[PDB]
């Protein structure tokens, strides 16, 4: 897995493009009227038993790297994915690997308003892909609890798809919720 | 922890109590029309950040185990299991600890009809607890792929409350879903 940008990536030769996107709104509620949630953050429980971004396998040769990332989205959340814009302001970085296929895995970050986000997991029942390639959506704890472990750093050790970890991290620190240091912190206390 | 009987554990004091359920259904689906999925198992991301099954702590002085499961599995599922018992006739099995606290655990299977479960995660987004206590519900791949390790190997690598893996581990043999060669087989794909 190495950094690589939009335009050089599109000019590789045969490599698989895939792409996927974080889809998240804020929000006001509080776990225990004590714990901030801060922000809804969607990821999803996949068919191969790791958690992982909406998304996949963006077919090269078809439409835009954005319209294949649509259909996608809406095959594997569903309806009320449509109506969901998603254009390439919404494009974030790109990584090649040899690992096990020789591949380009672009990531997406949209923010949306928590009543889309609320219907997204209203209606995900309803995605060609429900209880096939989706086994269930969910949302990722950003907080930690007074044990200093339970919430965000106990999530991270879970088993994550491709490089999604990676990408989630960037996201964090992306989005200002969490500085280095404290993503740093959520680690080593997760590693242990 | 330690396996303890119903009536046994019943007798305890200064104990607490906890109740969990696998809520499960038969399908025919097939993943890539090739792969069976063969049961459905509900399993959730807790807000700890772990997998878990829906259920809670019970008050044994106020209300019995399965009122107590009842009025925990309304809050963390939603309003689909009012039409939902799960009784005496479901109970499978309990453990005990002192260390950290005095504890005991117990485990309920119930099979529903495909229509329940589908409903369930309909409504699941209507519970009280969603987004905050439980973060979302999730199935129980089955199934082992080419690779030999995603599906059901890979997901036994995830994030585990308590002993809910062993929970789980048990519904497997119960169930005659695998036999005690494939669950080692399982397990050690996983680690
Ligand atoms: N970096 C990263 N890679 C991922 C993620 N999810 C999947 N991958 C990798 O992307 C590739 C395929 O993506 P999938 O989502 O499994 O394929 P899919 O698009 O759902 O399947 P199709 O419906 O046929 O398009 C695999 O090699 C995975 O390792 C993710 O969230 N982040
Ligand atoms: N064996 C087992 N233990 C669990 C499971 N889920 C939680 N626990 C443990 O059982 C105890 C209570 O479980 P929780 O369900 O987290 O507590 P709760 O009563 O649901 O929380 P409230 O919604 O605030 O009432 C805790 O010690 C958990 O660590 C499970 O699925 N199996
Ligand atoms: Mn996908
Ligand atoms: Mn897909
Ligand atoms: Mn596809
Ligand atoms: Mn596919
Ligand atoms: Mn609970
Ligand atoms: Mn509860
Ligand atoms: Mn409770
Ligand atoms: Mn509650």
């Amino acid at each position: 897995p190495r950094n690589i940008s939009r335009e050089e990536s599109l000019q590789l030769e045969g490599y698989k493009h895939a792409c996927h996107a974080l889809l998240h709104a804020p929000s006001q509620a509080k776990l225990f009227d004590r714990v901030p949630i801060r922000r809804v953050l969607l990821m999803m429980m996949r068919f191969d038993g790791r958690l992982g971004f909406p998304g996949g396998f963006v077919d090269t040769r078809d439409i835009s790297l954005e319209e294949g990332l649509k259909r996608e989205l809406e095959e594997e959340l569903g309806p009320a994915l449509a109506t969901v814009e998603v254009t390439e302001d919404d494009y974030r970085s790109s990584q090649v690997r040899e690992h096990p296929q020789k591949c380009v895995t672009h990531f997406y970050i949209k923010e949306l308003k928590l009543e889309e986000i609320e219907r997204i997991e209203a209606e995900a029942v309803n995605a060609k892909d429900h209880g096939l390639e989706v086994m269930g959506l969910i949302r990722v704890p950003l907080y930690t609890l007074r044990d200093r472990v339970g919430g965000l750093p106990a999530f991270l050790c879970n088993n994550f798809i491709g490089n999604s970890k990676s990408q989630l991290l960037y996201a964090l620190r992306s989005l200002k919720l969490l500085r280095e240091d404290q993503i740093q912190e959520v680690l080593k206390a997760s590693h242990r």
